[PDB]
């Protein structure tokens, strides 16, 4: 089998992407944030504290004839941005772009933190990291990809995120019309439960390539590109008027400045992030100060190849017995 679904930015800055997902019988369609940095599929629901729901579409398991309570199961997750959610668990039928999993763990939120309530466009998350990170207790549950894998024509999914435009998540096949040149594959460590890999270096604009190992994760659920402070400093030093603002919480720059591209290495291959991808607009309405899309990972504890990086590529998440990652230009 295969599946193919369009993913759409939630706003004009690509702050996140939402993908429609069918849950239950008859189908209830929710728009979920596909997140290769986590491993829980959780939704706003009929069980979510009413004061914590504000415009989201909810899953109502009682209206689904295929929903079954996963008795005794609870879940609770906290993300890197300090947001969180928790609740209980149903199994139900879940379909993404034509691909159907029966008995998928659907984690029903009883509680969500403020940032989730405040974002009316995201109805939940669909985790695509490794199932070892799944938070369901007492019995860890598998991701949608893990459950689908054996049925797929090929045990892979691909992320093709758009710049200020929709893109595509495919399951079970590689669309050879969706990228230019060849796909370069690179090794993955699953030891932290992430699609963790080692970039071979970077360049700033037309500058020469610096060969240096950068360990990080391919994370569709993180908006920006987070790299070591040395790397990030070298980038913003090439932007007139840029500075790191503690009050803002990272690098900002005047919107009158031209942003250089940023190149990262995948083996001997190179992915070029155009300068425009690194502009995340005024820090506040009417401000001449713009937020940068490349920021320091210092104090995160890991480097994150978020959407800023991934949307410059066609990315293969290869879930073969030994997982790997593939990157192509497009």
């Amino acid at each position: 089998s295969t599946g193919s679904a369009t993913t759409t930015p939630i706003d004009s800055l690509d702050d996140a992407y939402i993908t429609p997902v069918q849950i239950g019988t008859p189908a209830q369609t929710l728009n979920l944030d596909f997140d290769t940095g986590s491993s829980d599929l959780w939704v706003f629901s009929s069980e979510t504290t009413a004061s914590e729901v504000d415009g989201q579409t909810i899953y109502t398991p009682s209206k689904s004839t295929t929903a079954k309570l996963l008795s005794g199961a609870t879940w609770s997750i906290s993300y890197g941005d300090g947001s969180s959610s928790s609740g209980d668990v149903y199994t139900d039928t879940v379909s993404v772009g034509g691909l159907t999993v029966t008995g998928q763990a659907v984690e029903s939120a009883k509680k969500v933190s403020s940032s989730f309530t405040e974002d009316s466009t995201i109805d939940g998350l669909l985790g695509l990291a490794f199932s070892t990170l799944n938070t369901v207790s007492p019995t860890q549950q598998k991701t949608f990809f893990d459950n689908a894998k054996a049925s797929l024509d090929s045990p892979v999914f691909t992320a093709d995120l758009g710049y200020h435009a929709p893109g595509t998540y495919n399951f079970g096949f590689i669309d050879t019309t969706a990228y230019t040149g060849s796909i370069t594959y690179t090794a993955v460590s699953t030891k932290q439960g992430f699609w963790e890999w080692t970039s071979t270096g970077y360049a700033v604009g037309s500058g020469t390539f610096k060969s240096t190992s950068i360990d990080g994760i391919a994370d569709t659920g993180t908006t920006l590109l987070y790299l070591p402070a040395t790397v990030v400093s070298a980038y913003w030093a090439q932007v007139s008027g840029a500075k790191s603002s503690s009050s803002v919480g990272g690098y900002v720059f005047p919107c009158s400045a031209t942003l250089p591209s940023f190149t990262f290495g995948v083996g001997s291959a190179r992915i070029v992030i155009p300068g425009d991808y690194i502009d995340f607009g005024p820090i506040s309405t009417g401000s001449s100060s713009c937020f940068g899309g490349i920021q320091s990972s210092a104090g995160i504890g890991i480097n994150i190849f978020g959407d800023v990086a991934l949307k410059a590529a066609f990315v293969v998440f290869n879930g073969a017995t030994t997982p790997t990652l593939g990157f192509a230009s497009k």
